[PDB]
């Protein structure tokens, strides 16, 4: 799809289209106070090469950073999420596919309603993407998860496992 990406809240100031992956947004955009997802499932990042906190976009209209639950203005990199039409992920309780198992095909708001533990150390995403979120409710710190592997919570890019829900991403539109 397409986002524009803006130095003033607001829908103001420079601004820099993107339609595909940029890792370094620096030279184009000097912080990032609002946005406008016209089409897609995009992921933005606080530092180059798909780094630092991450924080998913959906279409519409993002009038301040907070709208995305940005910490700050640094946005600079941001992924393009491809589009799935399926979603299927299993979180383990332990490293490397270990101990108990949950298979989600849909969201899940309030992880620990469903599993008891509030830490997931491995999980294989079978199809589509995903983003986990630290805490219930899809807050805290996010995770964007692409089919493939992940052995280790560290493989997400994760300090720790503390997971309290997940959703597809999921053009809506």
């Amino acid at each position: 799809g397409k986002i524009t990406l803006y130095e003033d809240r607001g829908f103001q100031g420079r601004h820099y289209e993107c339609s595909s992956d940029h890792p370094n947004l620096q030279p184009y955009l000097s912080r990032c106070n609002s946005a406008r997802v016209d089409s897609g499932c995009w992921m933005l990042y606080e530092q180059p090469n798909y780094s630092g906190l991450q924080y998913f976009l959906r279409r519409g209209d993002y009038a301040d950073h907070q709208q995305w639950m940005g910490l700050s203005d640094s946005v600079r990199s941001c992924r393009l999420i491809p589009h799935s039409g399926s979603h299927r992920i299993r979180l383990y309780e332990r490293e490397d596919y270990r101990g108990q198992m949950i298979e989600f095909t849909e969201d899940c708001s309030m992880l620990q309603d469903r599993f008891r533990f509030n830490e997931i150390h491995s999980l294989n995403v079978l199809e589509g993407s995903w983003v986990l979120y630290e805490l219930s409710n899809y807050r805290g710190r996010q995770y964007l998860l692409m089919p493939g592997d992940y052995r280790r919570y560290q493989d997400w890019g994760a300090t720790n496992a503390r997971v309290g829900s997940l959703r597809r991403v999921i053009d809506f539109s």
